């Protein structure tokens, strides 16, 4: 049994007014004892969000760089994230890979550094539509997962998030069975490439479309251990998703 | 007369404690009249710094993206920057261009968006060593400045910062005469391609190595209107540089 994990990625949305209201709503929510909840605010608001959020909810940064301090204008380090009271960082998000061209190697180095500095890591992988239709879903997600694994010595504070990028605004959508299919393959890769123990214990969360209407069936899939939620994470709907297994 | 402008780019350095100390020292400093001082904290600390800094000192973000909200995990918008009480953003910094591969096109789009949203912009340009040695300093900085300028509709909100990347961490050093040479070329470019008014009124600040021992000679150069200070901005030496015209 792996502990249910629900992360909310606020992306680049919100201001203090709107996010304060959202945080009020989340603070009022009775968070299930068996569910681990994490919110990832825009970078300018990590501090603000951590101050306002009840400690029952953890805060994540949406990205970080790979050294503790340096001449990297516009970046932040795991040390700063921890200093702001956040305990997680999202790494390798599809938007960072594809819009900002972050390489597997760079993401791997970020993972190693974030873990070494005491953060938990939500490490994201996922294939694009062209890749899925060319039939290389496995080649792609396995290679992304491998580079992440090459940089994980301890999987205790790692959560893998599968993003079906092929279903983001493409005209295709993933069924719960298709999500389950990839999650199972990913877990199989962990078994065959790392260990049975790591495969059994590592949360693989779903980063596809999830809403109040769909969260229950997705959460029931045997290899789906939770969610990295997009737009719904900014709405009272997020609470329904937190309640997915209740 | 152009108002002397001193910016401190903290880059990816510091934590609440050390930055709190830096801020205390800055608050206690006597800033000369007619000197505009701006500090650019790491993104996680924009909010923190603005809360702690005397209102006499403005806060800048070190980067932003080109739309107001959106699916850009890890980015922030001019709207968020303003919401945290900051009034400037640094754009096109050498580290953004050369470590994170930000294109001129992207930088131009960011400048346009930040200005449309009512932020001030510190727009950075500068040539690398291989460019300097190839004798194409003017070609490079002129092309960078052109993209910036094509995306400016009100120069009263812009400061241009020349970074001699060729001298920074290469082992080469820039003299006051070399800085002045480039600044005069840039002002002449503004005069020829934008207007006489804009050339006369626009601050062009020097973003190369500056110490307490070099700042007065640099600030005495006719076309040098201040500094974008790097590492020294974290130290008491910054106050000396603020007083370069004194």
């Amino acid at each position: 049994s792996r502990k249910f994990f629900v992360g909310g990625n606020w992306k680049m949305n919100g201001r203090k007014q709107s996010l304060g209201e959202l945080i009020g709503t989340l603070n009022a929510a009775k968070v299930p004892a068996d569910t681990e909840v994490v919110c990832a605010p825009p970078t300018a608001y990590i501090d603000f969000a951590r101050q306002k959020l009840d400690p029952k909810i953890a805060v994540a940064a949406q990205n970080c760089y790979k050294v503790t301090d340096g001449a990297f204008t516009g970046e932040i380090s795991p040390g700063m994230i921890k200093d702001c009271g956040a305990t997680w960082v999202v790494l390798g998000h599809s938007e960072r890979r594809h819009v900002f061209g972050e390489s597997d190697e760079l993401i791997g180095q970020k993972v190693a550094h974030a873990l070494a500095e005491g953060l938990g890591v939500i490490a994201c992988i996922g294939e694009k539509l062209d890749e899925r239709e060319a039939g290389i879903t496995e080649k792609v997600v396995f290679e992304q997962t491998k580079v992440i694994a090459d940089n994980v010595k301890d999987w205790s504070k790692v959560v893998l998030a599968y993003e079906p990028v092929w279903a983001i605004g493409t005209g295709k959508t993933a069924t719960p069975q298709q999500a389950q299919e990839v999650h199972e393959k990913l877990r199989g890769w962990l078994k065959s490439n790392v260990s049975d123990a790591v495969a059994q214990s590592t949360r693989i969360i779903y980063g596809g479309s999830v809403t109040g209407a769909t969260c229950k069936e997705l959460a029931s899939q045997p290899d789906v251990d939770g969610f990295l939620v997009g737009g719904a994470s900014l709405k009272p709907e997020f609470v329904d998703i937190i309640n997915a297994k209740q």
